[PDB]
């Protein structure tokens, strides 16, 4: 619901169990006054005021001393108002002058859920959400702000985003613009942020925010490996299972910054938006720019129903892909199985042996194209090599099919690599500086994807691969950082073009199964997964590892967007050897696949694949639609252990992988979650019978393992 | 010393303790290798090179994948070199391209110490001192970067300061402009920084560096309140007394943003300088910008030693006051005891009460000028109120050097009140954006001391009131921050026209005693130091408050640079009564004096007036340049305490004051620092003696309180 | 150089449910005397030693059934028992003059170099308030006769692994046992603890095989070793079941171990880095004149895309300069000790390293 108080100027946005509240001041400013826990109640006895000094006044407030933007608590708050503070927006004008002092000029409520010119959003219908736009408005700047505000009641996310238009004759600069601000006048809190690397992503970091600022961001081009675009502000003492926090995600696969700062009078401002660096977008007298969504929700009853929220509104309001509500063909990829070093016939052999073990789709990956036969040459040479495939990719295909299998492929249209005969052709379609030699990355530089001319040049060429026979699955991969920047617009503009370039190939090809990928998960972010339902986890395939990567995935992301596969031993990344089974139960923590050659494992192994592949498909709804619960923190658990649940609470799921061994072992017991306690539940294997409230009080005593890094699934099905 | 090892690329800096060391890599980038104890081995060994993902590669290291300055230590990082870290430099070119990659060029190594252009630095003589100038370039940026590094040896200091040369044709602009950067390679660590507001400065923050940044920094047009320009980077587990600890300080009084970052890599970047906020600062064809100075230095032995050796350097390398060895006058300040609420005839009454104390000297705070009855009127009005005098300035002299005082003045130079004639001939003058109604603080507005004619004008007002007798002191306030900036080189500007009206006063009046002021320590910082020997702390003279702030500030600055004044009770600024002896004992860590009217006093408490300046006197060289330890935190503490000790350890004063009370009180002990172990110390007023080791090791109990808040101060002699 | 005869070589000891307070030798199973044993030993070039464990007694012992009132017990009330055995009361002359006696034929039968002393449960049915500390009594009264007999004998401390790892034992036995994990990971923990009061050359430490008896983990042989060389050293496997590779680098082990011996067992020791939290396990022996220096490193954690792992050194001369013997690089004292040395990249997991510094 979104309702107006015109008297009090108040704008309150309920969900099913929250309240967000507003107010537009006697100045115009439009102030927040809470965010938390549903209320009727208006929220505006929480603002205070009082002389603090060098916190100075609007001209507009004459002689009160006590009335500071650098003291109240913002919507949007803004560089030139007299706030000393992070700010969420920076205009530079058409005369020089970095300055943007906004005050109301109108609103509207809208049913149902705004879009965004080029770029994913949340999206809804008329019955499902609200919107709120508030148009605020400096006629010095000469800017007018559009706030949009997207109410899901059911999902208890309201969606933040921005438009900014330039209402002058000449041209003014954006040089910050944050999609959302929460501005809380009291609390102690942690900032739980998702930090990592290529090959090891998403690790948790929670810290208490000291005074100052804690921030992160990318300018990668992309959303990153080292920093996830999202942020949970906890409460002091707030765990999987108590207590208040909020969260920010944004939607959006380039550039980013975040920012909670702690000030002065103990406040607590929370930004999370488009990064100011390599960030100077021009717009011309009339234009308008959209800023990217951000997906902010709370729980007052810990981190799990915040993280659940998400899952709930990324799958049924985010993914656009039928894959959400259908079965998803288990797939194994020639990657860590071959890398460059196959043929067609490599490739037939790999469907044959997938076949017999009950595989569903076998995926050609890196090295078809061109002449690459090593990741130094082809990026942009989208043709066939026929000769490493022994004939077309339509017979190939053929051949595929008829071992009963279905065919993806691999992509990586966004680059070029020196030696190819598109930069032969067109050096100048390289991101570059004129008169500068450019950094190289995996020996291969960025396409301008800025740029129609480029952008079409390669989507051509995609076409004439995909029309060469049915392909069910494409994986689209990204293999570098952006450098060599060459102008303010060209971060935000090449993501346009990558985000056109996708809407243009999901539209004409809207039966693909699309998997985005970037290096893993360098991209693993909402703006994808509107596009992709899935997205490469990690290159990091060792199981311990990927505990801890798919852990710190799901505190926003479902598991359902996870990729996850089988993958040999000793680990390609890591060295680290551990069971069949146990990488097994960790890759169904995610799409589930395989990816190595078959034809070296022995037959026992090969008889597990059989019976993984029939476990997976047998909880396969369970796992991508149940709710998730994490039951253990792998960073200093003896277990890595989660579970999923059915909407009913009838059926249940649960996993472990035993991180720690010694002699003499001690009994660990897995306490479950999200159960009803009253309910019997039978365990599958065992055929014991026990009471929700046990399974979540006292759990059950797992076995005592043997071997080192053992695993283990648990059914729980209501009597 | 500072030393080139022309085969290796290597520079290497010696102080008496610690080593620094850098080198030129095969490609020309000036890596930072070491920073620590002392060493005559070379560091290039901690290097190392990997393939890491996304980590890229400069062109010229050619196929070498391992090679990355998005993981390699620096000297100086910059955006443009595929580094994707927090950077100290962004140089946006003649043609729009923000990008800097910077190779070495040549060096100098110079006796002395080098200055800086309109700037405070630290000096020193060619026999203290060494200078290593390093010039690197990038040739596409047409930009030339010379790199300073002081090298102060008995200190245990280098500085670091930078100058930016356009060697191009067309107008560059720089965009970010850091001073220092330390790069760890290894290391856990914990950012300490000091936070506050007006009238609570500089409280202690200390938390451990999480993954992501810790930033904060000053957008104020001032070094700030909120944020002192200073940061320590102490390794885990460092103390008082123990553990590596590594400081940054800022020679700066203006804008500034500081940056601590734990990487992908568990690597630490450390950056300070300007902020890059409201800096955009052009720079023309064959023109170079002067970087601030930063302060280093690193302790192996805890955060004690660390602070001496800033206090070391700051009173006898920053400082150029002959106060520094001298006594410094006793003095009264008319604020809190009178407001605007005096005339002539009160003045002199307070120098008569004074006078009879033992006071030295009395100041006329704010009131003076223009028709300046309250804080709303006559800034830039630098004209005596004769009615309210009773007569001329000059007699009111001649009045009070007839009692037997000397005579100080308030002055506020770089503001303007709308309600001045200044205002009503010039309202130009004004810092403000046209168009706009500005930003009021205080009911004041700045003056745009960027511009000449402004500064002339006042300064030859202020001389006019100098030059009407004999004024033995000068407190130089400015009461609120900059807003309203219209232009990228405004704050730098703004301040070297504050440094350059410091600099003529100084030199026009070298006897003077000049104590900065900036709604009380609002620019706390060492560029102020530079001409100020004295800086008032706080507008806060709660003895129990000034605890916390006098704490906070001892990090960095010397308790001779602390204005601290024994005030009334009930407090004005917290209400709270505390006893005279409290305050006394609190006021005396600092440069004593009073502001209160002593007439309304009773005999008992002016006979503690006569008693503490005999006490402060007697111990005024021992409090202002002995060796200074905290011996408690008072955040967390029973008391506060602090002691100074004389350069041979013969003699110590001891400072007390009880935080917290209850019944049945526990022992509290005082532990000592800094004393000589095998020694034998003498207690004056108890006439009982101790070791050096006993009074280290076991300390000495407080006398029980019988009071609230309770202080004591021991001396020690050597026997 | 030595084979110790561990537990089974006594009265009908084919398993732990028989036979303790029977020191006769089972000449059946070792298919002769044990003078002829040893004898057969000495002849391959190698020293002798045995297992005892005089303070106990099974039910299923002639010792027992001739004198069933010798065990610790209250009248009346049936005993606790523990690895299916009871106690000996050790606070009575008659029962301990009995087994010493016993243990004393034993080894007059042969040049036996080498003595462990076991002891594999608890005191429980304490029928007096004297019991528990005249027991003890006791015991040291048999030890001290024992290495008063025996002079020449190395005295190795047991109690089901580090069950007494103590300074009382250390007066007569110059290593303990320190655990029967002899898991290299988990002994990373154990030596670590331990080391807080007990020197490095009390603890004894073995290379096991693997998977490991204990916790069912692999470890490299080059780990076990590097972990075992923090103490005693010695093996416990039967070296016919190793590769030939695995066999070399035994023979490498020992000189390595036998080089160093001196400095592992009187260097002074020093903890780098805290096993329950840190991505190693390391820690050096530095010489008395801090002109020799071993630093061992066991790596603990594994992910991709590894960072780098530097060890700091303590205990060295800040201005010496130090040679790294296998690497040939020289550095400060002052270098190593707050920059230290990078690790080698690893490629697989838990692995090992030693470095050896020498002063020039
Ligand atoms: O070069 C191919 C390779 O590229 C990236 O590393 C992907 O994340 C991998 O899964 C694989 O597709
Ligand atoms: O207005 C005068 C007042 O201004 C500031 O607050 C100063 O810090 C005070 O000490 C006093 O000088
Ligand atoms: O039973 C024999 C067995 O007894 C205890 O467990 C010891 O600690 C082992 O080393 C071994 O001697
Ligand atoms: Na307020
Ligand atoms: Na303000
Ligand atoms: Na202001
Ligand atoms: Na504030
Ligand atoms: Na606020
Ligand atoms: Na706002
Ligand atoms: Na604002
Ligand atoms: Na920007
Ligand atoms: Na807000
Ligand atoms: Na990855
Ligand atoms: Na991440
Ligand atoms: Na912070
Ligand atoms: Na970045
Ligand atoms: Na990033
Ligand atoms: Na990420
Ligand atoms: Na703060
Ligand atoms: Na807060
Ligand atoms: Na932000
Ligand atoms: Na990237
Ligand atoms: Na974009
Ligand atoms: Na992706
Ligand atoms: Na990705
Ligand atoms: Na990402
Ligand atoms: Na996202
Ligand atoms: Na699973
Ligand atoms: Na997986
Ligand atoms: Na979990
Ligand atoms: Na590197
Ligand atoms: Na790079
Ligand atoms: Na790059
Ligand atoms: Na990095
Ligand atoms: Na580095
Ligand atoms: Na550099
Ligand atoms: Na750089
Ligand atoms: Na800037
Ligand atoms: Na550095
Ligand atoms: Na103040
Ligand atoms: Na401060
Ligand atoms: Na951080
Ligand atoms: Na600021
Ligand atoms: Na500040
Ligand atoms: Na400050
Ligand atoms: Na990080
Ligand atoms: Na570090
Ligand atoms: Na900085
Ligand atoms: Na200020
Ligand atoms: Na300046
Ligand atoms: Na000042
Ligand atoms: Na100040
Ligand atoms: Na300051
Ligand atoms: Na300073
Ligand atoms: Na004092
Ligand atoms: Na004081
Ligand atoms: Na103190
Ligand atoms: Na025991
Ligand atoms: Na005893
Ligand atoms: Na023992
Ligand atoms: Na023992
Ligand atoms: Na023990
Ligand atoms: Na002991
Ligand atoms: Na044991
Ligand atoms: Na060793
Ligand atoms: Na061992
Ligand atoms: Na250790």
């Amino acid at each position: 619901a979104i309702i107006y108080n015109p008297n009090k100027k108040i704008f309150t946005l309920h969900t099913a169990h929250t309240t967000y509240q507003m107010q537009v001041d006697p100045l115009g400013y439009l102030l927040h006054l809470y965010y938390g826990e549903k209320t009727n109640s208006s929220m505006d006895y929480v603002l205070t005021y009082a002389d603090r000094g060098f916190s100075g006044n609007p001209y507009a407030a004459g002689m009160d001393r006590t009335y500071s933007l650098d003291a109240l608590p913002q919507e949007y708050p803004s560089l030139g108002t007299g706030d000393y503070r992070n700010i969420a927006l920076n205009i530079k004008n058409e005369k020089g002058v970095e300055s943007a002092d906004l005050l109301f000029k109108s609103y509207e409520i809208r049913n149902g859920k705004y879009r965004l010119q080029g770029l994913p959003a949340v999206w809804a219908d008329e019955k499902e959400a609200q919107t709120l736009e508030i148009v605020l408005a400096d006629e010095n700047a000469q800017v007018e702000v559009h706030l949009l505000y997207g109410v899901l009641e059911e999902n208890d996310v309201i969606t933040r985003s921005v438009r900014i238009k330039n209402t002058g004759t000449g041209q003014i600069t954006i040089e910050k613009a944050a999609a959302a601000c929460l501005d809380f006048v009291q609390g102690e809190f942690d900032v739980l942020r998702f930090y990592g690397k290529h090959a090891m992503e998403r690790n948790l970091e929670r810290t208490p925010l000291g005074h100052g600022t804690i921030a992160f961001g990318s300018r990668r081009g992309t959303s990153s490996h080292q920093y996830n675009p999202a942020v949970i502000l906890a409460e002091k003492g707030t765990t999987e299972t108590a207590g208040s926090c909020y969260g920010m995600l944004f939607v959006y696969s380039g550039n980013f910054s975040c920012e909670a700062e702690k000030d002065q009078f103990n406040q607590t401002r929370l930004l999370l938006g488009l990064n100011e660096e390599l960030f100077s977008y021009p717009l011309a007298s009339g234009e308008t720019f959209t800023v990217p969504e951000v997906i902010l929700s709370y729980s007052a009853e810990g981190l799990s129903a915040l993280s659940q929220q998400y899952h709930n509104c990324i799958r049924n309001h985010v993914c656009r892909s039928k894959y959400v509500h259908m079965q998803r063909p288990v797939l194994i990829n020639s990657w860590e199985a071959a890398y460059f070093d196959f043929t067609g016939d490599t490739i037939v052999d790999l469907a044959k042996e997938a076949a017999s073990l009950g595989i569903d789709m076998v995926v050609m990956d890196d090295g078809w194209f061109g002449k690459r036969n090593d990741d130094n040459s082809s990026l942009g040479d989208w043709q066939v090599n026929e000769t490493k495939l022994g004939g077309s990719l339509a017979e190939l295909i053929t051949r595929v099919h008829e071992q009963g299998m279905k065919f993806g492929i691999w992509i990586e249209p966004e680059m070029i690599n020196e030696d190819s005969d598109l930069y032969r052709a067109h050096p100048d379609w390289a991101i570059r500086i004129q008169g500068k030699k450019p950094v190289r990355s995996r020996n291969q530089l960025l396409l301008d994807f800025s740029r129609k001319e480029v952008r079409d040049c390669v989507f051509d060429q995609i076409c004439v691969v995909l029309d060469q026979g049915k392909i069910d699955y494409v994986k689209w991969d990204m293999n570098r950082s952006m450098a060599d920047v060459y102008a303010g617009n060209l971060s935000y503009d090449y993501v346009l073009g990558v985000y056109d370039f996708m809407e243009r190939l999901c539209s004409r090809y809207p039966d693909l199964l699309l998997e985005g990928c970037s290096g893993g998960g360098g991209r693993f972010d909402a703006g994808m997964l509107y596009y992709s339902p899935q997205i490469w986890c990690s290159d990091n395939t060792d199981a311990i590892n990927r505990t801890r990567i798919q852990y710190g995935t799901s505190f926003f992301y479902p598991v359902s967007a996870m990729g996850a596969h089988v993958s040999a031993v000793p680990n390609h990344q890591t060295g680290r050897v551990t069971s069949f089974h146990t990488r097994g139960v960790t890759a169904m923590a995610g799409t589930f696949g395989y990816e190595l050659n078959p034809a070296l494992l022995s037959d026992e192994e090969k008889q597990q694949i059989r019976e993984q592949i029939k476990t997976y498909k047998k909880y396969e709804t369970l796992i991508n639609e149940g709710t998730y619960w994490r039951l253990s923190d792998p960073f200093t658990d003896e277990i890595a252990a989660w579970m999923s649940v059915s909407e009913e609470q009838d059926h249940a799921l649960v996993s472990v992988v035993r991180l720690m061994a010694e002699a003499n072992q001690a009994t660990v017991y897995v306490r479950l979650r999200g159960l009803k306690p009253d309910a019997v539940y039978l365990e599958e294997q065992s055929g014991r019978q026990y009471s929700g409230a046990a399974l979540m009080h006292a759990g059950i005593p797992l076995p005592p393992f043997t071997e080192e890094y053992e695993a283990y699934q648990f059914a729980f099905t209501e009597l």
